């Protein structure tokens, strides 16, 4: 069993930018880690505020990945992904 793995047409490019290296390693993260990982709410956790909730964020050493978990078709759509200074978490 595995979830989906989908990226939104912002994320996408905000990760594309980043390093080669950095790029490959995010990917492969969600891909190794979570991609085996029974559930994808296990490497992260879920955001924290009044306006959004609903939001499941890993963490990738020193940078931050704000993806969306559906347990209505088990997808992970990654919605933002930016260094730790870059979200606001």
């Amino acid at each position: 069993m595995g979830y989906r793995i989908e990226f939104d047409p912002r994320a996408e490019k905000e990760l594309e930018k980043l390093d080669r290296e950095v790029a490959r390693r995010i990917l492969r993260f969600l891909r190794e880690r979570v991609a085996t990982l029974e559930d994808p709410r296990s490497l992260g956790e879920p955001l924290r505020g009044p306006e959004l909730g609903r939001f499941w964020k890993y963490r990738v050493g020193d940078y931050r990945l704000i993806c969306h978990i559906q347990d209505r078709e088990a997808t992970v759509l990654v919605l933002r992904v930016g260094h730790a200074r870059d979200v606001y978490r």
